[PDB]
């Protein structure tokens, strides 16, 4: 009657998202978290139609067998959640491994222990796709179809290509399984750009006043003195995301799909100009730079087009998402 999702990582600032959006649609949800006061709080802010169990290390064999086997009401599976590392003493053990084997053991343990699911949403990224000059030329362009180029080998060099490789190999690690194990459900994944946006909630703005992405908040934090940010990309709203992953569990047509999830470029200086239109009061301290000096009409657009079409919304602008993120932090 009432249709149950589950979501790993339920803490996270996407997930969140999406579990509120889920919710609003009347569908229950099962979350895991890593501690019992992280569900407590959760339940405590989404309510009665919100569970939890506890799951503490994701990569672990076995590791969603129980919460599973304990709700056989569940049909749909988003899997957001990704291993947490602190600081990377060995790339391959700490981030690769974890990345894979997380990924594997999830699917396993859903065909395993839960027949009854029918859909699987992959929280990817455009990490995958790509490799980080790639992701900043003006020549390329990314869609659906684009795997990142990068090596086993070369992703355990650095922790950056390491977060890269560890996303590319666990994405066709789910891929890979479901033609490998043939399960009940249909995989689709979400492969997101620089995410912005409000948090979920008010309440898990805390520390009050802060950035993920952060590079939201490098700038908030600048000085009159201080250099415009460097940072440039594509983003997307994390309101975007979750309602892309919504759509890829609810839709047919997102069924085996991959979906590229960017919007708008933008760089340091068109982040910089954003807040300080917006809120003017915070401009005596921050940096000018160049206004409007941020051109990328020479970039070719990225071909997203199977994704617009099969989600058949249009996405917040990034005036809107930056101001939004703001203007909850200032609350």
């Amino acid at each position: 009657m009432t249709t149950s999702v589950f979501v790993s990582g339920a803490t996270g600032y996407l997930a969140q998202q999406i579990i509120a959006l889920v919710l609003s649609k009347g569908y229950k949800v099962v979350g895991s978290v890593r501690s019992e006061e992280k569900g407590a709080n959760l339940k405590k802010l989404y309510g009665d139609d919100f569970s939890y169990e506890v799951v503490k290390v994701l990569e672990q064999k076995g590791a969603f067998d129980e919460a599973l086997k304990k709700h056989p009401e569940v049909t749909i599976f988003l899997h957001t959640a990704s291993p947490v590392t602190f600081e990377v003493e060995d790339t391959e053990k700490e981030i690769l491994i974890p990345a894979i084997n997380g990924t594997k053991y999830v699917l396993q343990s859903i065909k395993d222990v839960a027949p009854q699911i029918t859909r699987v949403v992959y929280t990817s990224s455009v990490v995958a796709m790509s490799v980080p000059e790639e992701l900043g030329s003006p020549d390329v362009v990314l869609s659906e179809a684009s795997w990142s180029s990068l090596s086993y080998e070369q992703s355990k060099t650095h922790g950056v290509l390491a977060y890269f490789g560890s996303k590319q190999f666990a994405e066709r690690a789910a891929w890979e399984f479901v033609e490998q194990e043939k399960p009940n459900f249909a995989l689709s994944t979400v492969n997101p750009v620089y995410i912005f946006g409000p948090q979920a909630k008010d309440e898990e703005v805390k520390g009050t006043l802060n950035h993920s992405a952060e590079m939201v908040n490098s700038v908030l934090k600048l000085n009159k003195d201080d250099d415009v940010p460097a940072t440039t990309g594509t983003f997307i709203d994390v309101r975007d995301v979750a309602k892309a992953h919504l759509a890829a569990f609810e839709k047919d047509e997102a069924k085996g799909e991959r979906l590229l999830l960017s919007n708008t470029r933008f760089n340091g200086q068109t982040l910089l100009d954003v807040v300080r239109k917006n809120f003017p009061q915070l401009a005596d301290k921050l940096p000018v730079g160049k206004p409007h000096s941020d051109d990328f009409s020479a970039f070719k657009e990225w071909n997203d087009k199977k994704t617009k079409k099969i989600l058949g919304f249009e996405y917040f602008d990034f005036e809107t998402s930056v101001v939004d993120s703001i203007k909850q932090v200032l609350k």
